[PDB]
């Protein structure tokens, strides 16, 4: 049988992201939109910087709906995302930077109406000047990662763990470490998987018509590694 949170992702889902950040104390506020198509595991995001970014557009992209990953019908059972829905879930991070300093996220992740909105609070402390993201020394590009799953039963949700590879200008690479947990909004049940992970391929662009600084953010997930 279908569930109820999977049934909101068989078409194509008009998306909202706002995020609110501070960065060593650079304050900004980004808002995207865009659609994702979950049965295809497609994002496609523009963002904006409302209120120049103080950091490189590289590093949000982590920040910026687990919700949409392609989930293969042998792995139903394993969507946790999809399962919170339409109540939503509360996601939660800190990134590593290696030889540098962390963000510590908070999203909000649920439907309002027909529109998926990701609300983002997200706190950066102890970077370093001169170092890779206040000095804007990462390429605007990105790789493809897996991102790893399992369950947290004593907490009702999910723990995730990755690491992200930031291309730097001269040709090496700035290790970003996430650790993430999510944890439903609603009382109700939730899907608890068996380890796994999300398969990721990203790429950025630019809309050559904006003026402002902003962020095209295509993305593919699929779920995979049980068979």
């Amino acid at each position: 049988m279908v569930s109820k949170g999977e049934e909101l992702f068989t078409g194509v889902v008009p998306i909202l992201v706002e995020l609110d950040g501070d960065v060593n104390g650079h304050k900004f506020s980004v808002s995207g939109e865009g659609e994702g198509d979950a049965t295809y595991g497609k994002l496609t995001l523009k963002f904006i910087c409302t209120t120049k970014l103080p950091v490189p557009w590289p590093t949000l992209v982590t920040t910026f709906v687990q919700c949409f990953a392609r989930y293969p019908d042998h792995m139903r059972q394993h969507d946790f995302f999809k399962s919170a829905m339409p109540e939503g879930y509360v996601q939660e991070r800190t990134i590593f930077f290696k030889d540098d300093g962390n963000y510590k996220t908070r999203a909000e992740v649920k439907f309002e109406g027909d529109t998926l909105v990701n609300r983002i609070e997200l706190k950066g402390i102890d970077f370093k000047e001169d170092g890779n993201i206040l000095g804007h020394k990462l390429e605007y590009n990105y790789n493809s990662h897996n991102v790893y799953i399992m369950a947290d039963k004593q907490k009702n949700g999910i723990k995730v763990n990755f690491k992200i590879r930031h291309n730097i200008e001269d040709g090496s690479v700035q290790l970003a470490d996430h650790y993430q947990q999510n944890t439903p909004i609603g009382d109700g049940p939730v899907l608890l998987p068996d380890n796994h992970y999300l398969s990721y391929q990203s790429a950025l662009s630019k809309d050559p018509n904006e003026k402002r600084d902003h962020m095209v953010l295509l993305e593919f997930v699929t779920a995979a590694g049980i068979t």
